[PDB]
């Protein structure tokens, strides 16, 4: 089997990406924030506090014929940027993109952080690290694509991100009408749950590549890139007044300038992410004071390769045995 669907900005910034799933019998479609950084596929719901809920779209599972409570799990889950969000658990027929699996734990929510209320756009996670990290308790249940794994043609999945555009996720094929050249593969540890790989170095614009080893996670569910403060110190000196701001919380630039590009390295191949998709647009409405999108991973603990990395590439999650991530130029 496969499947195919399209993923769609929640707003001009690219802030983050909405797929359209099918939740139940007959179905109900919420609109889920695919994230390779997590392993929970969780959704607002009847359940959710009534507060905690503004115009989101609920699952019901009382109006799926096909629902069953998953007695005694409960999940919670608390992400990098410091929302959190718990609940119950019921197993459910999902489909995305035409490619359906039975019996997939849909963990409702009954409480959800400020930041996930405030956001009317996204109904919930879906979550496509792996199973290790799903917060599932006493039984830890199975990402949504560790379940259609066996069934895919081939065990992968495939992430095509658009630039202020839509974009498609793929399961179980590669387009390879979708990008252009040669798709470089790469080494995967799964050993912290997540696509963690290694880059072999950058250039800022037109500057010489540097060959370092910089270590980090291919991420979906993260919108910006978050690199050693050393690369991040490199690019941002080569935009005239930008400067990081711990006030605002990172760095900061003229919204006047031209953003030079960001260039990665993938084994012995570059991806180029364009000057724009650096730019996160004015700190508050009218500011000329702009977000930078690239910023330091200082603190956190390990780099990110978000959104405005993956964006400028066509991205092959390679879930067999031994798993591998695959990059291509588009
Ligand atoms: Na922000």
């Amino acid at each position: 089997s496969t499947g195919s669907a399209t993923t769609t900005p929640i707003d001009s910034l690219d802030d983050a990406y909405i797929t359209p799933v099918q939740i139940g019998t007959p179905a109900q479609t919420l609109n889920l924030d695919f994230d390779t950084g997590s392993s929970d596929l969780w959704v607002f719901s009847s359940e959710t506090t009534a507060s905690e809920v503004d115009g989101q779209t609920i699952y019901t599972p009382s109006k799926s014929t096909t629902a069953k409570l998953l007695s005694g799990a409960t999940w919670s889950i608390s992400y990098g940027d410091g929302s959190s969000s718990s609940g119950d658990v019921y197993t459910d027929t999902v489909s995305v993109g035409g490619l359906t699996v039975t019996g997939q734990a849909v963990e409702s929510a009954k409480k959800v952080s400020s930041s996930f209320t405030e956001d009317s756009t996204i109904d919930g996670l879906l979550g496509l690290a792996f199973s290790t990290l799903n917060t599932v308790s006493p039984t830890q249940q199975k990402t949504f694509f560790d379940n259609a794994k066996a069934s895919l043609d081939s065990p992968v999945f495939t992430a095509d991100l658009g630039y202020h555009a839509p974009g498609t996720y793929n399961f179980g094929f590669i387009d390879t009408t979708a990008y252009t050249g040669s798709i470089t593969y790469t080494a995967v540890s799964t050993k912290q749950g997540f696509w963690e790989w290694t880059s072999t170095g950058y250039a800022v614009g037109s500057g010489t590549f540097k060959s370092t080893s910089i270590d980090g996670i291919a991420d979906t569910g993260t919108t910006l890139l978050y690199l050693p403060a050393t690369v991040v110190s490199a690019y941002w000196a080569q935009v005239s007044g930008a400067k990081s701001s711990s006030s605002v919380g990172g760095y900061v630039f003229p919204c006047s300038a031209t953003l030079p590009s960001f260039t990665f390295g993938v084994g012995s191949a570059r991806i180029v992410i364009p000057g724009d998709y650096i730019d996160f647009g004015p700190i508050s409405t009218g500011s000329s004071s702009c977000f930078g999108g690239i910023q330091s991973s200082a603190g956190i603990g390990i780099n990110i390769f978000g959104d405005v990395a993956l964006k400028a590439a066509f991205v092959v999650f390679n879930g067999a045995t031994t798993p591998t991530l695959g990059f291509a130029s588009k």
